DNA sequence: ACCTGTGACAAATTGCCCTCA
DNA sequence: TCTGAGGGCAATTTGTCACAG
DNA sequence: GACGGCCCGG
DNA sequence: GTCCGGGCCG
């Protein structure tokens, strides 16, 4: 039914940190770009709003927030450095913006690769809880199943995660604890996970999921 | 020194509301 | 009249650190 | 602000 | 009474 994105595997491992607004206009863009290229996109206030079941008022600050707030970011892909876009976004229309994604970005947008339903997505709201939602459904399987052991260095380097979440306790209660039961509450996965130790330390977790169809 | 969890507070984000070209 | 670009809001979540054990 | 029905006057 | 054309209004 839904719009079907699809990823390349070093964008789900990229490094970045993007709002939820901004990871939402981004499945849109790699939608664009992938159905063809020159990298320049463009969105309707009006047809965002219908997608994600905003009013158009809000549906208008999300994007102008959201397209200022892009500036000075990166993307990191492991180690190289690009900036998302290189001009600033401006509309020619109103209800409209165009948007300029950096060239060089596309092959790394387009076989090892990551694959989701819009409408998987669209209701989470910690930015986290999508970032890890996508790097578990890279380890699916047809039926919707699978298992994967994340490193727990590597979620606070290829999440951004803030620092102070360098502290297990603070860790488990408002990334893991929260990230795991929104994709329980708002996607078809159902999802487990138990903790590996070495010594007094927790290392890695280890994630389970199945689908509900 | 290390590990855990919880209570407090600060800062950020959420869906709402109203105006007006 | 419908759109969307502005200005705001309070109630909740997310980010931080002191303290018990 | 942009777009379409409607009532005016010639 | 009718009609193409503008141009104000919801
Ligand atoms: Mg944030
Ligand atoms: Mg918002
Ligand atoms: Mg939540
Ligand atoms: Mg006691
Ligand atoms: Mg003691």
């Amino acid at each position: 039914n839904s719009p079907r994105i699809v990823q390349s595997n070093d964008l789900t491992e990229a490094a970045y940190s993007l709002s939820r607004d901004q990871k939402r206009m981004l499945y849109l863009f790699v939608d664009q770009i992938r159905k063809s290229h020159d990298g320049i996109c463009e969105i309707h206030v009006a047809k965002y709003a219908e997608i994600f079941g905003l009013t158009s008022a809000e549906a208008s600050k999300d994007i102008r927030q959201a397209l200022k707030s892009f500036a000075g970011k990166e993307v990191v892909f492991y180690y190289e450095s690009f900036p998302w876009f290189i001009k600033p976004a401006h509309s020619p229309s109103r209800g409209l913006y165009s948007v300029h994604i950096n060239p060089y970005l596309i092959p790394f947008f387009i076989n090892r690769f990551t694959q989701f339903r819009l409408s998987e997505t669209k209701e989470i709201t910690n930015p986290y809880a999508m970032r890890l939602y996508e790097s578990l459904c890279q380890y699916r399987k047809p039926d919707g199943s699978g298992i994967v052991s994340l490193k727990i260095d590597w979620i606070i380097e290829r999440y951004q995660l803030p620092q102070s979440y360098q502290r297990m306790p603070d860790f488990r209660r408002r990334f893991l604890q929260v990230c795991v039961n929104e994709i329980n509450s708002r996607t078809p996965m159902r999802l487990s996970y138990i903790e590996k130790k070495k010594g007094r330390q927790t290392t890695h977790i280890v994630f389970s999921f199945r689908d509900i169809t």
